[PDB]
């Protein structure tokens, strides 16, 4: 038997009025199984949990936000976040994730905000943001992509903040952000594109702030016209970030090319 709340001996501060329990940062090296099922935020972040029982959460229905990052995740077992169908913020955040159960978000539908950054992903499941229908803000930041599977954005019609930068993405899938209607900031800095797929980036009208440097954008032939004659129509809109597209040889930015140097239809260095 051991006391959660350091109130009461436990380690955890507890913050009574507003059904909080905060773990963190208490070398923890197992969830604490004895939190109110009142629970409205959970706060595991910096610990050092390698493994995660299944059915931890399974009793906290009122949860809002659920901070897991900075631990030793290196797996999520298939229905840890089944339950909490009140969760609004989720951060997993700082691990060793090397991969996502297909269905891990299904029951995830008041879903705000969800960050995975600084993990091992390698690959995403092909449907696994389609409950996040209320989502706005995802970030993928520093993993191990390579690639996207199509249509994985298409039911994140409210998204306004889409972070994937600092991945090895060599292509954006064919219209991974047609239906995102709402997004205002796009981050995609630090990959390896050569370019994007033509009409990629026509509906996102709305949008903001775009991230596109530290990309060997090769304006060394056509491929690379639709990027630019896009980001030139959206420099004068007052679009952000028009510039950090730069030519990976060229040295000039990916703005300023025009089809005269990038007349030839041929392929990225191989």
């Amino acid at each position: 038997n051991e006391a959660l709340c350091k109130k009461d001996g436990g380690v955890c501060s507890c913050n009574n009025n507003k059904n909080s329990v905060d773990c963190s940062s208490k070398k923890l090296t197992a969830i604490p199984s004895n939190i109110p099922a009142d629970t409205k935020k959970l706060d595991l972040q910096s610990n050092k949990l390698s493994s995660l029982p299944s059915k931890a959460f399974h009793r906290l229905t009122k949860l809002r936000l659920l901070y897991l990052n900075d631990n030793k995740l290196q797996t999520l077992p298939a229905g840890i976040f089944k339950e909490l169908k009140n969760l609004e913020t989720l951060w997993v955040t700082d691990n060793k994730l090397q991969a996502l159960p297909i269905g891990v978000f299904d029951q995830l539908v008041n879903l705000a905000e969800l960050r995975l950054d600084r993990n091992q992903l390698k690959s995403l499941p092909p449907r696994v943001f389609d409950s996040l229908t209320k989502l706005t803000y995802l970030s993928l930041g520093y993993n191990e992509l390579q690639s996207l599977p199509k249509g994985v954005f298409d039911k994140l019609t409210s998204l306004k903040e889409l972070r994937l930068y600092n991945n090895q993405l060599k292509r954006v899938p064919e219209g991974a952000f047609d239906k995102l209607t709402e997004l205002k900031t796009l981050k995609l800095d630090n990959n390896q594109l050569k370019r994007v797929p033509e009409g990629a980036f026509d509906s996102l009208e709305k949008l903001k702030m775009l991230q596109l440097q530290e990309n060997p954008w090769d304006c060394t032939c056509n491929g690379i016209i639709y990027m630019a004659k896009w980001l030139k129509k959206k420099a004068d809109e007052g679009l952000g970030g028009v510039d950090t597209a730069g030519c990976e040889k060229g040295g000039k930015a990916v703005l300023e090319i025009t089809e005269k140097d990038a007349a030839s239809d041929c392929v990225s260095p191989n």
